[PDB]
């Protein structure tokens, strides 16, 4: 008796209904926020429910991303507040909703999909798998403070400095072939700039943006290309430290500030993980960015039946930072894998760690070795949550 | 007044006053158990320290490490127990006894030396960089329990299995390509797992060990080649459950017990980091794996005013795993590092990183995409502190 | 120059200053909800106060309860609010106060009164002892969402279905003779289920109440009649596990939960008690339900000079489930008591408790066993606070 | 494991096999100090020789181990004799493969050879208890009090003294005084000898009146009360008052008791809101000889048959007509084949224990039989609830 439905406006309180008996109540103020933020999901086919009867019994969004992969962007579906009705849960109701997601996803020509899930179960069964991390670090602020680069001019930024901060970060990350941050839209990043409670600062070759914390700071994001630029931002941070003795960061483990700072950040972080699905193998292969000078000429054996498009076997060439991925024919040896080895393995997992897993089987080593270092590079994460 | 020695064993009650008055006081115990251990040390001359006179005014220790990089064994001088007393600090003291550490370390043949540092300002001066992480997680110990794998046989291991987890070991690490990991000698595995408090496991290919953490339970070490042995193992330390609610682990943040439990590892986590040096460039890249199919020839000017021998003009060599470092008599723009930058690039530190933090400087972009990738591969880690 | 009044619409913005300086500040919202259901106490003639000269000094209010007692419902003075101005407390108008809401609840007919007491010396003055307990207990909600009852059909319940709880309620009740509970109208059962903020779920025979908790899930009150119906419930409050990791839930040590769920609760509980007073002795006694099988004929000596008309000798007389207490001429030895053993014993406080405490006096001890197989039964509880 | 070359069987625990038996205890619940591992081996003796120590064994190698306090408990003011269940423990790599099940069947066989119609045990797992058919029988409870207004009771009339081992004996006599009058249940009966033992430890206070006693010690910083037994106020006010007279130092006491106890009426100050509630279970051994030994509620009379599936103890099970009256019981064989109130081991535990029938019912541990049926056992098996003051 259930139907996948499109949400419209008028099933929103029935939505927000679902959502306050599966997260927790909205304040007054931020439930009209939400609602604002949901309207551009759905006049734009991106808010996906269950209807039992007339009535909303589940639902789902799908962020309109995009996400680096080895320095390139590749369009992707974040998957967010994805709930159910208590009565109506453990009965198939979450499956059927996010198989609706999913193929709403691959209509709109995203070919990757992903999520922070708070059950990995119902994911795994869909095809997710872990594919990167979030992590949260804290550092003495007076520490921050005395980094220098006095010299760099520095200014307060606002809403008009969208366009600039999205090429700062382009530039970094095409350099760095970065993996797993997420591309906002510019007008979510002038959203994000003009809130007063965000305090953004924008250097020629450098940003920060922070805001309070319960006392302490946290920085949002930082991006710098060089080191006077680096010290400059931390410093401004920092120079809160006079009331904020803690500042917080979201940034990889990777980060230069660990080799700046004099005292190292504190041993208790945060690590949360984000998983993620290919929804059209090719396309996610022809989008991805791969490692310099990294040859491969491999054949994937792909079992997808959530996907059965990508299932069969596949040919993987690789040259020259790029990837194709094309119908092979052949028939020796090959390395079977489902949707969640997949998108491991397009998410840098080493295949020692798959197999173990067992989420790929068979296959001679020589193909293992070329394909770890065809995905290798860097470590992917992301800084925001969603 | 001050001088450099090796430290003997009537020497050892100055030491222990001088621990005392660095780190805190020792048990009754631990004080009889501090001196069986330290004896090792000065009869191989592994332990140095600074005199006042004929007080011990400073210590420390060197361990016979091995340490994995790419799959292969690299000896490491591991520095331990660093400590000066209070009334002679901040005077160059510590700095004098590392010297004569490093020194030393260099005349036994130990090509590299790591540490995990209290204060990083004096080591960072005498060369050293953070090169790697310590990683706790969290677990759920009923989840572990329902990993199954009981089908798996599994034994109660001794100190007579030591070489065996040696074999296991070996075999994992140079499938993976390990980086970071110690190599401590078949005796000290051997008490490792003749003491009582220590509860190890042995299936076909893997093993387990671990003991109690204030009520909670701790593995140390788990290595499985498969999927059931995997599971077998986490679901033996997760057996104990009904007393021990959660499972702390070291292990990697790529690790495949990520892949196989329900509930992802708590998101508050432990994350140390500890330096490393070159002590003899040309010997470390020669002992180092690279990663499968990398190919570079790139030049390196090395700027160690600790280490002069290593200074100078170098060229890279890396083809089929193997790494050559080989002085170079050619002009023009080079990229140029410091002992620190030279660390951190060993380690697999990504370049935008280091030119970001400053510790490298000049030469062309084609380099470093060369560089990136010869160095690459799984981020380095270690189970152990020290 | 003290003065006992009824309070009026007018003079509630001087209680809620009382009550500023007596509980705490109120928000601004929660201050126009409390006008709206203080309006309700002051026409009922509810609402007591203490007046000097034109201020009001003091406050109460009386609740119209029911409570069950063996299984039956008795008319019940709920004693709420207490409040006395901080620079006219330790004079005695507290008990001015009270013993005015005594003389009020007695005229209107009520034969007990209970209350939770923030301290016990004025309430024990004035006759009444504690009579019962609330308990809370905390479940793993994982343990929960596995319960099954999967073919029970549960739907969301609201305001409409009042009506409904009422009658499943009074049926389990009745079944299980239980006492201490509360009986709300069927007017606050409403808005108990109007309320947002409570998710309720109904069944053939049985329905739950439940709502957030900082982060956890906090049953009000679940009642099942059937064990797939009792599973069903539990299971729908746990489906939330994946957010919601504790359950929390007020319920009777005897509720059958703990006999289902594979974890015990938690060590750490909450248990409050509340107090009781009789009012009418023989009113009291004719609507309490008394245990099955049970028969007692026995004399009561009664000295009561806050409620001088129960004072005297009485005869207990119990047969049938039904019991009554008349005038008795005998002469001879006699259990005496106070307001205060009263109260407890028909509490159903053991009486070998009560002589240890000295709340009751005298009398042979085949009196004793009579007595207590005649109060016997469910320990009482309530859910509710007030 | 390695079922290929594992023998596994139920053995007699040996004083030899000890060292082994604490391999496996450490590697269950924990490291022993070295004070303690001494005070565990001369206590673990003590069990082996009386054949209350119980092992599985793989080869010569101990696997699992569990032993058997030989225990009275109190129900309805009678003492019955008790299987107290302890230290189960499983090597890790034996769990999960039926070992705890095949020893706890040898404890509960050695249970019944010895003429105990009961068993009890605070499990760490329900899972493998509900299988062998134990329920959860009561509480534990553990509430806190401002010591200074213990301080204050009041007493200074009553001679009060302090206790040593000597005085295990009149210890026993005031419990037992006050556990008849009271119908009290569930309270465990230690041996004189082990009274003794807990008298003699120097961290433990000691007060004797003449019609009551106090035990306490102290918990980090606060004064915890063991047990206190008084049969009179101002005795209960003088036992009080001396723990309390500790309050300059810690200002606060636990209490082990039931919720029913009469310092709740005494005191000013409520307990705290946050206690300490654990449940322990109970099982049937040897359900007419349990029945037997019992105390049933004064004036309650009843005849009910009872349809038992224990499986677990087939000598128990079928069908029984329960017949009680004047606080005594008996639980003879039925012919009858009419409509029965059916129960399992669990259930039947649990009624005995003075869990209502409804609660049974919705928890499905007891099926069938007329409600008018219900109603008479509940009071037949009513009174105090059961409650037990140490932790084992
Ligand atoms: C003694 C104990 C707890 C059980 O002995 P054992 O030889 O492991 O027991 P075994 O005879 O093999 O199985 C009986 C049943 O019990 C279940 N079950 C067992 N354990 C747990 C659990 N943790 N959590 C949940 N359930 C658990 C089993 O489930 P499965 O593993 O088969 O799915 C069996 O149920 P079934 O599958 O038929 O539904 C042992 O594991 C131990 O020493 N633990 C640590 C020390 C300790 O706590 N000591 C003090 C204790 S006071
Ligand atoms: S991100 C998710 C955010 N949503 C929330 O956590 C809010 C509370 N939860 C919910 O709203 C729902 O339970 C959701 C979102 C998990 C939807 O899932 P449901 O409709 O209950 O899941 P559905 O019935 O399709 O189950 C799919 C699988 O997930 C499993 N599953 C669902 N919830 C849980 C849970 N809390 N814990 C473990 N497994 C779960 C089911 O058992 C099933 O797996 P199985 O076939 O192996 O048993
Ligand atoms: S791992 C280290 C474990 N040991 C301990 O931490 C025990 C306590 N501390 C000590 O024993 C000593 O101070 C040590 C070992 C940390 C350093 O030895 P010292 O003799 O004090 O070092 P030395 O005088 O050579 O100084 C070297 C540099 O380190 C800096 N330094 C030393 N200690 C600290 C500190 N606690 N914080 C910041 N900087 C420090 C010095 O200022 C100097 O740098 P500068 O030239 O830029 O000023
Ligand atoms: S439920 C009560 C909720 N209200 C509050 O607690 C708010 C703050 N307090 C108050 O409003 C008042 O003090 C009340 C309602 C607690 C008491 O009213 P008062 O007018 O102070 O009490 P009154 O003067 O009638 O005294 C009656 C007895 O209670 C005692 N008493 C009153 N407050 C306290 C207290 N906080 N602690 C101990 N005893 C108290 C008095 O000493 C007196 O007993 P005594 O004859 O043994 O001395």
């Amino acid at each position: 008796d259930l139907r996948l439905v499109d949400i419209t406006e008028t099933q929103l309180d029935d939505v927000l209904r679902v959502r306050a008996r599966s997260f927790g109540l909205l304040a007054a103020g931020a439930r009209e926020d939400w609602v604002r933020d949901a309207v551009e999901f759905v006049h734009d086919g991106r808010f996906l429910g269950v209807v039992s009867g007339d009535e909303v019994v589940a639902a789902a969004r799908i962020w309109d991303f995009q996400q680096w992969w080895g320095g390139r962007r590749v369009p992707m579906a974040g998957i967010a507040g994805v709930v159910v009705a208590p009565e109506y849960r453990g009965r198939g109701v979450g499956s059927l909703l996010m198989r609706g997601v999913l193929e709403r996803s691959r209509d709109k020509g995203m070919p990757i999909s992903a999520l922070y899930p708070a059950t990995t179960v119902i994911y795994r069964h869909l095809g997710y798998e872990f594919g990167g991390h979030r992590y949260r670090f804290s550092f003495q602020a007076a520490d921050l403070r005395s980094l220098g680069g006095r010299e760099v001019a520095v200014r307060r930024a606002g809403a008009k400095d969208a366009a600039r901060f999205l090429e700062l970060v382009g530039t970094a990350h095409e350099a760095s072939r970065a993996s797993g941050l997420l591309v906002w839209p510019e007008s979510k990043i002038a959203e994000w700039l003009e809130d007063e409670e965000n305090f953004a600062y924008l250097a020629e070759d450098g940003f920060v943006v922070y805001n309070w914390s319960d006392g302490d700071l946290q920085v949002d994001e930082l991006v710098a290309h060089s080191e006077a630029t680096a010290r400059a931002l931390w410093a401004t941070v920092g120079s809160g430290a006079s009331i904020a003795r803690t500042v917080h960061a979201y940034l990889s483990p990777n980060d230069p500030v660990h080799l700046l700072v004099e005292h190292e950040a504190d041993k208790q972080a945060h690590v949360q993980r984000w998983m993620l699905r290919l929804l059209d193998a090719p396309a996610a292969i022809a989008a991805r960015g791969f490692a310099p000078g990294a040859a491969a000429e491999v054949d994937l054996l792909i079992d997808d039946p959530g996907v059965p498009a990508q299932s069969g076997r596949w040919h993987l060439s690789v040259a020259d930072g790029t990837g194709e991925l094309t119908p092979s024919d052949r028939s020796g040896d090959v390395l079977q894998l489902g949707s969640r080895g997949l998108a491991a393995l397009y998410a840098g997992t080493p295949l020692a760690a798959l197999r173990t897993a067992g989420l790929v089987t068979g296959g001679p080593v020589a193909s293992d070795r070329l394909l770890d270092t065809a995905f290798g590079g860097a470590a992917p994460y992301m800084l925001d949550y969603f």
